[PDB]
């Protein structure tokens, strides 16, 4: 091998696969709103989520098949992917507690949210972007629910975009680590 | 609507559907590690990507179905997913650059790599954590291929576990805004 190799031939240590979404970390958290058959508003934070096609727009995200996000979209087949600024990091963490069905969590949180354009759940007001999708395809994987959505409508805060990207030193969104540990992601670094 | 949502309601701007994966960061970009079946080692980097199934493990991420990538995993059936701490970022996006099919990015790059346990593509030497994965499946979306994995190993280096998760603090790992542009993950925040 490589000298490089042979000095780390010692340096490695296994790693149990069931943690292995650790290591792939930090990751963009997101609270997805969506709604039932009776309209009502459900918001929950994921951060097993990513984009998959720019051009049809196709987005991705994990969800436990139980969750009220799971079967809301499996039966009103549209939400919204909200992202979450580190100024209401201490909010979106209570979207995750466990609101009973019917009750919107964004109450609870003391979050706002206004109707979309193309989609029935709502896009949440502090967060500055949001992109409204609409169900494509629920494959079961293992634990969780692959969910993909074509977004059919995308929105942003005034200021959030920074030559057509997320000005993350101003929106500094939530990356999550594992458990109630963040990552504020507003250190700008460019390659040149 | 609520007064929150009554001020803000012309606070939004209309934002490009096509561009929904720039408001869908900063995300984790990580290097994969394939080859062909001459056993050529071929690694490129992604930032489409996220955990499926904790238990069993399943990770995704997304390519281009022309990438040396997608055809080496549609052929071989493995990949290993390597994290990028931010001491190697100019390395990992040197791995970017278009080298020739058969030919090995991470020479190039200056970086080294070493046998995996249980798949045939290596783990990237400099990397703080390695997902040997096996190919699940790879659904084709718009201009994307969602590549999903089952993840037989995982490996980590001396170092960059804390208590059980990422030592963000010590692997900085590098996440990709857009373009050129990237945030350093060291930024520890919890909740409490
Ligand atoms: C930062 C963060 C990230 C989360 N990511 C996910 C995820 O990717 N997938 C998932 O199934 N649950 C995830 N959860 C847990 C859900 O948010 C939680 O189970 C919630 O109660 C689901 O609400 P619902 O039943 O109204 O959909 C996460 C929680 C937090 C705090
Ligand atoms: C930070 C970063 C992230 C990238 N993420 C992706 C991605 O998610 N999907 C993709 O198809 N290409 C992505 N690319 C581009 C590929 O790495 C590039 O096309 C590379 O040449 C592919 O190599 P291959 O043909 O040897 O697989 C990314 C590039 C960089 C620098
Ligand atoms: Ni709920
Ligand atoms: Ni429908
Ligand atoms: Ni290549
Ligand atoms: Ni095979």
């Amino acid at each position: 091998g490589s000298q490089a190799a042979h000095m780390m031939s010692m340096d490695f240590e296994d790693f149990p696969v069931e943690s292995a979404h650790r290591i792939l970390t930090p990751r963009p958290t997101v609270m997805v709103t969506t709604v039932d058959e009776e309209g009502n508003i459900n918001a929950a934070p994921f951060s097993f989520t990513m984009p998959v096609s720019i051009d049809p727009p196709v987005v991705a995200f994990a969800s436990a098949p139980d969750h009220h996000t799971a079967r809301n979209i499996e039966s009103t087949h549209e939400f919204v992917i909200n992202i979450t600024p580190a100024d209401i990091i201490e909010r979106m963490w209570v979207t995750a507690r466990d609101i009973p069905a019917g009750e919107n969590e964004l109450e609870a949180a003391g979050l706002a949210w206004t109707s979309s354009r193309r989609v029935k759940p709502p896009r949440i007001v502090e967060a500055p972007g949001h992109l409204e999708c609409e169900l494509l395809r629920m494959f079961e994987v293992g634990d969780h629910n692959l969910i993909t959505g074509s977004v059919v409508s995308a929105s942003v805060r005034s200021g959030a975009v920074k030559e057509g990207l997320l000005d993350v030193e101003s929106v500094k969104p939530v990356l999550h680590v594992g458990g109630n540990k963040f990552v504020v992601g507003d250190h700008v670094r460019h390659v040149e």
